[PDB]
C-alpha cells in the first residue's frame, strides 16, 4: 500500500505570537529508508517574525525505517490513513499546539496542518530567531489507553552556544484499528538544508529509524 516512493502534499496553517500565517508544501521521500525532502512556501504572514526552526517537525512517522520485529503502526493506517495531535513545551514558556490529519491518494501523501504558538518572551531565541538547528533526537514510543503515544525532550541550538529545551509530547491516531506496537525508540535528524533570507522558500529534510532501547 505504502509505495517505495512516496510524494507529499501539505498546507500549514496557524499563528505564532498572534501572527497569522499559511505554508504549503511539496516533496517526496523513501518511507523504507525513513528519508524524506520537503520544499515549503510561505503563502501569508511573509515575513515570518519567529525562528521557522519551531514549525520543522510539524511539516510523517509513516517516513521510518521500521526493522520488522517491531510492527510499523504507520505504515499499516494505511490507505485510510492517521492523524496526530502534538504539545510543544519550551523551557522560557512558549508553547505550540499542532495537529495534522494525513491522507493519502495514489503514490502521494497529503497534510492538513494546524499549528499554533503562544507566550513566547519577545527577546527570546524564537522572536528574536537565535535558534541554528535542532539537535538529533529519540522520540520513545509507548501505548496509554491503546493509544500510541510518543514522548521527545527536544533542543534547539543557539547563536553564542547553549541549548534551548521542548519537551513534544505527541498522541499519534490511525483511522482504522492497526496492530499497536510495542515500546520501542525512532531517532531522528531534521534538518534545513536551503533557505531564502526570511525563510519564505525552506528545502527540509529528515532522516529517521525505529529501533528497541539498546539496554537488555
Amino acid at each position: 500500500v505504502i509505495k517505495p516512493e512516496m510524494k507529499i502534499k501539505l498546507r500549514m496553517e496557524g499563528a505564532v505570537n498572534g501572527h497569522k500565517f499559511v505554508i504549503e508544501g511539496e516533496g517526496i521521500g523513501k518511507p523504507y529508508e525513513g528519508t524524506q525532502t520537503l520544499d515549503l512556501t510561505v503563502k501569508e504572514g511573509a515575513p515570518l517574525p519567529f525562528s521557522y526552526d519551531i514549525l520543522t517537525p510539524a511539516f510523517n512517522r509513516a517516513f521510518v525505517k521500521y526493522p520488522k520485529d517491531i510492527p510499523d503502526y504507520f505504515k499499516q493506517a494505511f490507505p485510510e490513513g492517521y492523524s496526530w495531535e502534538r504539545s510543544m513545551t519550551y523551557e522560557d514558556q512558549g508553547i505550540c499546539i499542532a495537529t495534522s490529519d494525513i491522507t493519502m491518494e495514489g503514490d502521494c501523501f497529503f497534510y492538513k496542518i494546524r499549528f499554533d504558538g503562544t507566550n513566547f518572551p519577545p527577546n527570546g531565541p524564537v522572536m528574536q530567531k537565535k535558534t541554528l538547528k535542532w539537535e538529533p533526537s529519540t522520540e520513545k514510543m509507548y501505548v496509554r489507553d491503546g493509544v500510541l503515544k510518543g514522548d521527545v525532550n527536544m533542543a534547539l541550538l543557539l547563536e553564542g552556544g547553549g541549548h534551548y529545551r521542548c519537551d513534544f509530547k505527541t498522541t499519534y491516531k490511525a483511522k482504522k484499528d492497526v496492530r499497536l506496537p510495542d515500546a520501542h525508540e525512532v531517532d531522528h535528524r531534521i534538518e534545513i538544508l536551503s533557505h531564502d533570507k526570511d525563510y519564505n522558500k525552506v528545502r527540509l529534510y529528515e532522516h529517521a529509524e525505529a529501533r528497541y532501547s539498546m539496554l537488555p
